[PDB]
């Protein structure tokens, strides 16, 4: 079964006693048992449950790892993945790795005695020299946000691996419908659910994954410890939202590229950072590792000072704070993560334009 | 309002702008600004998630409250307000979950803890170092329900660098108030007593300290482990029957420990609410009442798991604090005075001579 | 075998195949072939010392050098550029030059820091530092560095921890055996003995830190000839016995210095009353014949020196001869004045190395000097 | 909405339950709860000082906003944060009062500073010492208009752990926003500028950072310098012309540096809107314009008194950013001369006011 049959029927995605199509919302804490030492397969709700389980199985299958791992948030399974480390060990990030995951590390992790350093991940040779003996992971995002920077991901992978070191990638903005890193080299795939696979920005959610066995033990070990898991309500509606995934990251794409393009034969427009363009730096490297590209973009104008003016007189973009919903987003990563983000939503594509346009005819 | 009235009007529990007497699900991860520069993003804050952790914090008599993705994640995201070197003072039978954060997760992020018996005032003087900054207590104790004198703790605490912290799980806002007693932090499982239903998994945290509050909102945020609307307005439905719950916990607890103490088969029954328990005196000072929670060890020990085996009431199970009553063996699930043989019941809310007739039969196979 | 014996039976002491109880001085540039190929790859004459050094302060792999700095070089040749380093606020002068002049034209940086103080290290450390250069005791104030401290520290960040171990010996301190990735020596002082070599020494644990100094001992070129291999090895055979005598020398000068009415503070590990002499006496099997002192009036130091008949007016240190000089006005003299003084450096500071001859004949020329100021 | 706008519906310009589009004068102390457990005590919290406070946060781009008895007042409490040992870069010609503050009570509370020219970047640099905290920006400067690049300095600053503090009173926020320019603390006096009507004291200060906001929160409050309601409701209000009056003080000023400037019995004139002026090109860069302040040195300067108490509508006053004209010599009342006159103009006629200066030139040698 191909991708678009997987979202569909992948994972668990049927109750196997009733026959539902849909796997039942499993509201409950706890499981009677029969004789101790003997479950019916689940004793408490934190370490498992038939819902989030049928999602963690869902994630698995789509990014071709052995098991799934459902989470409060993105922030909190990206957190329980680095619980994997001793104190006294190193991490690489991206020089422009989501500011949340900075936080994570500058406010949390190091705290904790958990060093970092951050690199330009596109420069090999920047990952090259920046290993230290005590670095034990090394910490990817492709595209990245904003500027959707692209970083070689077999590569990495590659001289991650002849080093004694994990290949950590956060799959968000590109999703498992365009990219499987796991396919290229990676260990652990981390996902904001929260994002483009809920895709109705009604759901806060991490998803984890991975190739190794060993890892899964881990990652299980600390998802369970910490308690940091999806309650079982969101896991279904984000098993519910992937289901549309393929056709919406479609629609995405569709839309974004003729923002793109738009934007990028425009008088008040500099630059333009976006994926799809021939213009991208390391647009052939995208080619080569993704299917396709989201509908992210960030870019900026040639008068600077007119990016909050254009922002706020925009009337079907959302000013809001997120992006990956069905809903188009705008922000500005100044003061919130001159530069303008959009997450082009998947309403028609001439009304998005002739919304961009008003906005410019006031500035 | 007293606390069987705030249960149901406390914090927020009314929808302002609709006149709703129920807060709306906000099943919502983003908010429109008409920005740039009261609701930004999900993680950051909820008005369902909003409207539990001022309940929680109004019943506790806390500055704010914290709605976590379950118990353990509130209890993390408490000590993440310490840095590595630092140093913890744990009791000797916290509950088995806690004890393993610090043995598995904070250790090995550079935390150092010292186990002693917290009913032995001299025991946490003796204990203190340069680097102990935090305390950490429950009571009544999970599995043992062994009591400790908060005021006492909480001063001695005071009066060094130290942070009283403390699981109020067992007992609930409804019979105990551990910051009205001297402590800093005070955190629940709200998966047992406060959800009722043992339909929902969540972690609440309240604190008296406005600065601390500032501490645990930044690593609610930061670390992520939220809880979300649904389970929120859950937990929340489930807090208005507490008082209820609690009463009837507490009639069907006594009912059934004064059966246990009095049976052959039966060796000790460990429960706050009996007057032959240590600390009988210092249980009815610091405490409104006793919860379900109870354990008993039977003379025989090797007929534990027949006797577990052979109840058709209680739910032979995992957790602990919903309407359905729950029975355990420490040793053998959530795991000093722990012997193999050790049983641990949560008394629900059936009729108490369903519950004694389902023991009665139990031990008539033993 | 124990350390003593190890001077003289470690590494390589004897010729195979001759049986000689003296190796071999390979004065030869090229061999036959139908394994040594290059004497810049490699000497059976440096060869011997070279394992002989590392078999004292137990490493894999020795390296001889031209010099001490050629062999600090070497090491610092390991960083890329980007690299940041952490330095001893009391390194020695070239080394500080070395960084200075050369290694910063070159990518390098680095910053200043007391190492007695273990957490102006934590402060001084950047997520780009990839080392930690460590001296102790120090020059010219014998200030003492916790060892394991600060190689765990460094260990438990990503940092490679150097040491110099030339002031205690191989033969009182072995920093690898204390959390220590490299130690490096001037051979030109005690290993050497009788100042008659200019030699560096380096040895390592890692056997990958040993791959990349070897090809840096190779590439650059900057290696110890064979004549002087075989010297430095004929001194180092006596660095027990001298080494003793050091110390004994150097306990009753700084003794008779304390004693002493015109002189104010003696700067010397193996006395009491010195800051950090508990740690030195866990790190440290035993102390040197380094020492300074201050005396209370500082014009009075030039004519202190001036009027010394046994003690030798010099540079260097640690040889067979006693050796006295003003470090603000030789090794030091290009320092303006009152950052010297910021730095515990005295115009009235006077550093002695302490040598080997008779103990009587070396106070009788210590009084005769006060006697005359 | 754009800044011409928020002056009037920014921050809270309105009352939530009545619907008054003027917020309402809380002159209480204090406020029955329903407790134990908005506002508790008029020191900690008032409705009508909140508003005006949330205005200016909304003005600056702040988080919140803190309103002082003074301009001193808030000045104090921003310094209130350090600890005793710890060192601040000043100014060289930072305001006459903010020294006597460092020099006569933040020092004996064991504060160190150093008299620097900020507009040289390389002196900040040159002065940095291990024990350093803050910088204290105020550009245009009194009363020589001095400009200081405040992107830069605040970039400086910002790669050590220091914190840019900025004294916005002159450039106001309707010309300058000193925390989109990478600066930590903005404070005004808003006796000047912000009040506009020469009839309120006040000080006004805002942060772009939470904790900073916490901070100065706790002092505000434990010092108790705090601004009364009908003093905060008189600011805002004075508030809602701002754009106006700065509109008017800008194109008078201009009017009166080019007659100066091109005067024969005037020497130096010191103007940031004079193409003319050390770091112009700075000034249009940081500036969305220049404002109602200037000063001027004239040729013969043992007549500068003669000159002032000759001059009719200009009033001879002790403050600036009034609707009024002031005029002083700073010296009186390091560049600054003996016989330095500084002018505050006012939004009065032009042409009233270039009269009243051509008539006091011409009774001068
Ligand atoms: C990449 N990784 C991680 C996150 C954090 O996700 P969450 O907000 O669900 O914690 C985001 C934010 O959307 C992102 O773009
Ligand atoms: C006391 N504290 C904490 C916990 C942990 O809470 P949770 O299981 O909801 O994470 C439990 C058990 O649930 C308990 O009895
Ligand atoms: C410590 N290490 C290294 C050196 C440099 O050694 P060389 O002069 O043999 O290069 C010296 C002084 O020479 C020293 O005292
Ligand atoms: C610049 N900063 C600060 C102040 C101090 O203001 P106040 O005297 O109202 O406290 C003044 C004087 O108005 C000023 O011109």
């Amino acid at each position: 079964m191909r991708m678009q049959t997987k979202l569909i029927h992948g994972g668990i995605s049927e109750d196997a006693t009733t026959g539902a199509v849909s796997v039942p919302i499993y509201q409950t804490s706890t499981y009677r048992q029969d004789a101790i030492g003997r479950h019916k397969g689940y004793e408490y709700s934190r370490s498992g449950n038939p819902t989030r389980f049928a999602l963690e199985e869902l994630i698995a299958d789509l990014e071709g790892g052995v098991k799934g791992f459902a989470f409060a948030s993105g922030l909190a399974g990206i957190h329980a993945v680095f619980s994997l480390l001793q104190s006294g060990d190193h991490v690489l990030l991206g020089d422009d790795v989501y500011g949340g995951t900075f936080r994570l590390f500058n406010q949390v992790l190091v705290k904790n005695g958990l060093s970092c350093t951050i690199i330009d991940t596109s420069d090999i040779s920047q990952i090259k020299k920046a290993i230290k003996p005590n670095t034990k992971a090394l910490y990817l995002e492709t595209p990245s946000n904003p500027l959707l920077k692209i970083t070689d991901l077999a590569q990495c992978a590659s001289v991650a691996k002849d080093h004694g070191l994990l290949t950590i990638v956060d799959n968000t903005f590109a999703t498992p419908y365009y990219q499987n890193p796991l396919l290229l080299g990676a260990d652990i795939v981390a996902h904001s659910g929260t994002k483009y696979l809920g895709g109705h920005s009604d759901v806060v959610a991490g998803l984890v994954t991975t190739n190794n066995e060993a890892l899964a033990q881990e990652i299980a070990f600390f998802q369970n410890a910490i308690g940091g898991v999806l309650g079982p309500q969101d896991s279904w509606l984000l098993q519910r939202g992937i289901k549309t995934l393929g056709l919406r990251m479609e629609a995405h794409q569709k839309n974004a590229l003729c923002v793109a393009e738009f934007l990028e034969k425009h008088p008040k427009v500099e630059r333009v950072y976006y994926p799809g363009l021939p213009t991208h730096p390391n647009y052939e490297l995208a080619k080569k590792q993704m299917r396709g590209f989201s509908g992210m973009l960030s870019f900026t104008l040639k008068n600077d000072s007119e990016a909050v003016a254009f922002v706020e007189s925009l009337k079907l973009f959302i000013l809001g704070e997120s992006l990956g919903g069905v809903e188009s987003l705008v922000g500005i990563p100044a003061f919130m993560t001159g530069l303008v983000r959009l997450s082009v939503g998947i309403e028609h594509e001439q009304d998005l334009l002739e919304d961009l346009e008003q906005a410019f005819a006031k500035i």
